[PDB]
């Protein structure tokens, strides 16, 4: 694998609330100097909804040396929204790609999903609710969207385009330079789907697979929020009591990092470094420890420092050392 990766949520926003209440500069800077150094990371896939913090962490990684890329991720936006934020997106990457970082510029994820106008549903849980023929409308949707949004990016930068797309979203892929996708196994035929990918010959990245850190989350894939109940802000609360399983999460992305290197992926993305406002609480009752829902690979806590990076509101999970170790070498 040529791109060694992990995002980086710098803050979501959904109805204007971000996911990520502190973006401190100099905590970002040491965050990515230790994805670099410890988790040995070529790439970084810098996340949100503010173009601003966006271009601090990606400059940032830049200096680092880095591969970025920037990766604009609206939720619950209109066209007019998605659109706006792109341009001003693609106007700060081509910036950075200009004094020499290598930038690859990401024009949304999972559309279809995240924001309202392609499949029938007020919420991402109407519009998921909704997998139970749709799907060429919901396809040309998404592609006549993608057509402008790719036009719109390339008057203002020149660099490598694509965009993180779900399986069923059938995106045309002319228009790209890079073919991305969203994974998470939930099992059989799954190295065999990649290989499938990787054949039509540009380069592909999954720029999403990951796991919760709770038992049995692996299983759910990609729905292992379910769990949790969410609020004005955030998360507040979890549905139910659960272990946690950090192997498990450790296992899970160490399973399907093995597939995407033995299928010829050229990058793939761990979702996720950390999701900042789902806190660690191990001390208290487990519908608290919002942690246990978390795709971060660290937990992240709201009241204390960690141990290993003494500076650091968050410690390393099981799943931080697989990273490290599978990415070393």
């Amino acid at each position: 694998m040529r791109a060694k990766g992990i995002s980086y949520d710098t803050g979501f926003v959904k109805n204007g609330a971000t996911s990520r209440k502190r973006f401190d500069p100099d905590v970002v800077e040491r965050e990515l100097r230790i994805i670099r150094d410890d988790l040995h990371c070529t790439a970084v896939r810098v996340m949100g909804g503010d173009p601003e913090r966006i271009e601090v962490a990606a400059a940032h990684a830049a200096d680092l040396g880095l591969e970025v890329w920037f990766s604009p991720y609206p939720l619950e936006l209109t066209a007019e929204e998605m659109l706006s934020l792109f341009a001003d997106c693609a106007e700060r990457a081509e910036r950075l790609r200009r004094r020499g970082a290598e930038v690859v510029f990401v024009v949304g994820a999972e559309l279809s999903l995240m924001n309202p106008g392609f499949l029938p549903g007020d919420s991402t849980d109407e519009r998921v609710a909704l997998l139970r023929e749709q799907l060429g409308e919901v396809s040309a949707r998404v592609n006549a969207f993608l057509g402008k949004a790719v036009q719109l990016v390339r008057e203002r930068f020149d660099g490598k385009v694509t965009y993180a797309s779900v399986p069923f979203e059938r995106v045309d892929w002319a228009p790209f330079d890079i073919v991305s996708m969203d994974l998470y196994r939930s099992a059989d035929r799954f190295t065999d789907g990649v290989r499938d990918l990787v054949a039509q010959g540009k380069p592909v990245a999954i720029t999403e697979f990951g796991a919760a850190g709770y038992q049995g989350a692996g299983d759910r894939g990609a729905l292992a929020l379910e769990i949790v109940e969410y609020g004005k802000d955030g998360p507040v609360r979890l549905k139910g009591d659960h272990a946690r399983d950090e192997p498990g999460q450790a296992a899970y992305v160490r399973e399907l990092l093995e597939a995407f290197d033995a299928g010829g992926v050229d990058g793939a993305f761990v979702f996720t470094f950390a999701l900042y406002d789902h806190v660690h609480r191990p001390d208290g009752d487990p519908r608290d420890d919002l942690d246990l829902a978390s795709y971060g690979i660290v937990k992240v806590y709201e009241d204390r420092l960690g141990a290993t990076y003494p500076d650091m509101p968050w410690e390393p999970k099981a799943a931080f050392t697989t990273l490290a170790e599978y990415y070393r070498g």
